[PDB]
């Protein structure tokens, strides 16, 4: 289990929370 850098983080959670407002506004 050494490859995790291929996992969301700090970027993910805004281009999900603002397409989830945006989107489902």
């Amino acid at each position: 289990k050494r490859i995790g850098v291929r996992l969301p983080g700090h970027q993910k959670r805004i281009a999900y929370s603002l397409l989830g407002l945006k989107d489902q506004v």
